[PDB]
């Protein structure tokens, strides 16, 4: 396979559904790559660098339709749909919320933040507040997903989502 | 030591801080208790029952001052302080948020929920809404703590980010009164 971060991270996402977060590491992934294993380290210094890219790709795949939208008229709806999409996506992956927890944007992901914030800026949120809104909504969703897992949940999720969104509206 | 679940679960919290959540299980707790280990199985049907009790004890210790408040007139302040206290507490234990994720009240902990909800009922929340408010605030705090644990990053940082969402969430809840 081509030696690129995304190709390796997408192979690791396959390994995640197969073996869980426990079965995902640089060594463990290099083992699933054969002669190409050692190339993994040129792009990821540690497990967390790999998990950051996996986490970003996992949610990019599901949020792409919302990311492509131009001149979003209703930031409330748009943010709510982001959260619902994140929740559905994390629930769809084995250890999805565990993989996401602690992740941060990659360099290429961070370059996409200005576009991500534009619907909120057009709504009246400052650039600084718009980013805090994004981080907060993702963390509320992450907390719901990781807790609702147990070896009503929908109602409780939207109850808190709508309250959060109403409180943000009061800030404008 | 005395053969009670609370003594067993508090020993398991020592194991959590020592070895992390991977070092916590019925078998490993039995090893820690030595000759008294087999007694734990009369009190916990499965690992999750142990984790449920640990998760309650962990936070009860820190929430006790807030739980003792009577005629709480400022439910906003009270709930905000509960969230801040949970956040501080979960961050103070090794794998604290991971231990907590997925836990549910025990029988004896559930008996305390009516008292937990009093400030919220007195503010005008129904019994169902008040419980949902508790769940929501704790899940928000859980998501923050679990995501905080990990160089310059975008945004204002964990404290300001946590408070931003807490205050927004509390304002939205106040809006349905
Ligand atoms: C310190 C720091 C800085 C920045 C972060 C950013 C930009 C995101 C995330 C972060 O966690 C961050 C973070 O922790 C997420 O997790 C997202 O998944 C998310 O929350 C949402 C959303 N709420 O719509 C998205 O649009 C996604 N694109 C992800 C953007
Ligand atoms: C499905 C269901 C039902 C009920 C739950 C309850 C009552 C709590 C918790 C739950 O998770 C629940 C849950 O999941 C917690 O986790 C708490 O730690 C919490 O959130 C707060 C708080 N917000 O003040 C507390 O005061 C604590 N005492 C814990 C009470
Ligand atoms: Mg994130
Ligand atoms: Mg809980």
């Amino acid at each position: 396979v081509r030696l690129s971060p995304e190709t390796f991270a997408r192979a690791a996402l396959k390994l995640l559904n197969k073996s869980g977060l426990e079965g995902v590491s640089l060594r463990k992934l290099g083992d699933e790559l054969g002669v190409q294993g050692p190339a993994l380290y040129a792009h990821f210094k540690n497990k967390q660098e790999l998990l950051d890219l996996m986490a970003e790709i996992m949610l990019d795949e599901a949020l792409a339709p919302l990311d492509a939208m131009t001149e979003v008229a209703d930031w409330h709806w748009w943010l709510a749909e982001r959260a619902r999409t994140i929740r559905r996506t994390l629930l769809s992956y084995r250890d999805g919320a565990l993989l996401h927890a602690g992740s941060r944007p990659t360099a290429d992901g961070a370059e996409a933040i200005p576009a991500l914030l534009r619907p909120l800026r057009e709504a009246g949120f400052s650039d600084k507040e718009a980013l805090t809104v994004i981080i907060t909504i993702g963390r509320y969703t992450l907390g719901c997903v990781i807790d609702e897992q147990r070896p009503g949940a929908d109602d409780t999720f939207e109850f808190g989502l709508q309250a959060l969104l109403a409180g943000l509206r009061a800030r404008l």
